[PDB]
């Protein structure tokens, strides 16, 4: 049915794009895509794409002079191409599908890392077409006398370096596989995420900006990257996987060191706050050039971003955060330690619109990154947990509430 109001394109282009896109994203799930070298891995979680009248329309209205470069436009990533010819485009529907060939002809063109990893080298225009958890397809063109303009938006973001495209495992069998989002659907293969659930704001309700489900992204991030690097199971880019903590607390969400990252990001400057401002707190910034980004998948990248410090610089079998390690050229972990802090417990977090870039912000209480001190002590799970707490060894979490 599609129900867009767009002259622009017609139902028969808005299907085009929608199946190549789909179909695409289908073959790879069931691991039957070419690559350079052998077959693309097989993909858990692949969402199907569904069309999007507003995202259409919104870029239908950027391209109408067939600029060059991006659009600009709020919460999506964009694909763009430029046709040329002095005969004109009487009949523009048939650059649908070089346009998206050509997109798509990244892989095959230049393979794709061990772990399905964005690294570039040309898979820009690939990555927004199979990006796992984009859920939401925008195409038009547009004819300016001899020019034609084609472009896709995306509400996933497919460019980040070193995050994966995908993640290897079997395609869904039925919706119970499609781990991304709550009470997905599974159609041969590939997820279909169902109907938004309503924001609501009940866990602290005198702060304005963050919703609950916000607060449980992060929450549920930082536990269960401190759970898995508790129990031994982290790589570590110095060698083998980061060692076991003895006493790593859970974390638990704090209204007032929410309302303490709230007041930092409202003033929009993408910096560290002054210490005294979050007073014995920790911080952690993050930023993308995606303006209104949806403020639950800025949440999980902007911690998995500061996680990934550990995998990518590493700590050693030592633990101990030196200054030899900060100054390491072109390397910070400094987030990553705080992520990991085990004497830190108080999480509160916030994701503010700014003019100039999505801002997010996270304050940690009490607060690590003490200099020469170990990230966590280390020793078997829950072995030195404080005489009143509960923790299992399957999770390796120290816990009073």
């Amino acid at each position: 049915s599609f129900g867009c109001s767009n002259s622009g394109i017609t139902d028969s282009d808005r299907q085009a794009f929608l199946d190549f896109h789909n179909n695409a994203r289908r073959r790879v799930a069931k691991g039957l895509e070419d690559s350079n070298s052998g077959k693309l891995n097989p993909a858990k979680n692949m969402y199907k794409l569904s069309w999007d009248c507003a995202m259409e329309q919104q870029l239908q209205d950027a391209i109408q002079s067939c600029p060059s470069g991006f659009a600009g436009i709020q919460g999506v990533a964009q694909n763009t191409m430029s046709w040329s010819s002095s005969g004109g485009y009487p009949d523009p529907s048939v650059k649908i599908e070089p346009t998206l060939s050509g997109w798509w002809s990244g892989a095959k063109k230049n393979g794709v890392g061990p772990d399905n990893k964005y690294t570039g080298g040309g898979l820009f225009a690939f990555s927004n077409m199979v990006y796992s958890e984009t859920t939401k397809l925008g195409c038009a063109y547009k004819v300016c006398g001899t020019k034609l303009a084609v472009s896709c938006i995306y509400n996933g973001v497919g460019y980040i370096t070193n995050q994966p495209m995908w993640e290897t495992g079997q395609a869904c069998q039925t919706g119970a596989d499609c781990s991304t989002y709550k009470n997905s659907g599974c159609e041969d293969g590939l997820c279909t995420k169902g109907p938004d659930v309503p924001e609501t704001n009940q866990q602290c309700p005198s702060n304005t900006g963050m919703t609950d489900s916000v607060r449980d992204t992060f929450l549920s991030v930082h536990n269960e990257f401190r759970s898995s690097v508790a129990r031994g199971l982290e790589p570590d880019a110095l060698g083998g996987n980061a060692p076991k903590a003895a006493k790593m607390l859970k974390m638990v969400y704090d209204c007032e060191v929410e309302a303490s990252a709230i007041r930092h990001g409202n003033k929009c400057v993408y910096q560290h706050s002054h210490g005294e401002d979050r007073p014995g707190l920790g911080e952690n910034i993050y930023k993308t050039s995606v303006l209104k980004f949806d403020k639950n998948k800025a949440a999980k990248q902007a911690s998995q971003l500061w996680w990934n410090e550990l995998k990518e610089y590493g700590v050693g079998p030592s633990n101990v955060l030196t200054t030899a390690l900060w100054n390491r050229p072109n390397m910070q972990i400094g987030h990553y330690t705080q992520m990991a802090w085990d004497t830190t417990y108080k999480l509160g977090c916030a994701v503010v619109f700014c003019n100039d870039f999505t801002f997010g912000v996270c304050q940690y209480g009490p607060g690590g990154n003490y200099m020469g001190h170990v990230i966590y002590t280390m020793g078997q799970p829950c072995s030195q947990c404080s005489p009143g707490a509960t923790c299992s060894v399957t999770e390796g979490l120290c816990s009073a509430p």
